[PDB]
């Protein structure tokens, strides 16, 4: 990087002015959202779940995450459909709006703010203060 | 009581030879069964209940037991119907057989053996050993 009049070494992170900033930011945003939903669903107690289909989902999700080794298209499909029904999203580059079920969220079947805070902490190295959400 | 050749004083309990033994025993049996069901339903945590109608039942049961003061025919009716659907009984004098839901029992919405043991302990002054149930 030619800051000032000398060359330094950029450690990491994006350089906002390249050929594809807004789109890669959108991709990264969706990634964090999905990661938070996954952590939310996996970090909840199973016995407290009422619906049989939802346990089935959580059980087989743990399967497809750690036990399995390669892709399983049908699981991905039905989970993506589940997310599209309980967590609709609107994404412009790093700027999101979420319309989500409220009782599911209360029970812990989708992600609320706290999950985003935890995810950002251990995967982004920042602390998202709750005065901005 | 003219045992031996002298008169003593009977402290309590039935004299199994009067004019109406088997029927009064049947009544007392049904009483203990209903008491056990009531203790079972009231001694269970509310938040763990899944169905809304059942939390309504438990809530209003506590109402009609302690908060209220006189009878409420509709509550009695619908609770009696509830029992007739998830507890079905066959009573000869002090000798019963029960055909009951199993998953409700597991969750704690009807009475299992343990509730009978507790009820007999504090309301009959005996310890019902589980080798006879």
């Amino acid at each position: 990087v030619m800051c000032g009049g000398s060359l330094y070494v950029k450690p990491g992170g994006t350089s906002s002015g390249d050929a594809t900033t807004a789109y890669a930011n959108s991709v990264f945003n969706i990634c964090q959202a999905v990661t938070a939903n996954v952590n939310a669903l996996l970090s909840t107690d199973g016995n407290k779940i009422a619906d049989k289909y939802v346990r089935n989902l959580q059980h087989r999700l743990y399967e497809c995450l750690y036990r399995n080794r390669d892709v399983d298209t049908d699981f991905v499909n039905e989970f993506y459909a589940y997310l599209r029904k309980h967590f609709s999203m609107m994404i412009l580059s790093d700027d999101a709006v979420v319309c989500f079920n409220s009782t599911y969220a209360s029970q812990g079947l989708v992600a609320s703010i706290k999950n985003f805070k935890s995810v950002l902490y251990y995967q982004n190295n920042v602390f998202m203060s709750e005065a901005k959400c």
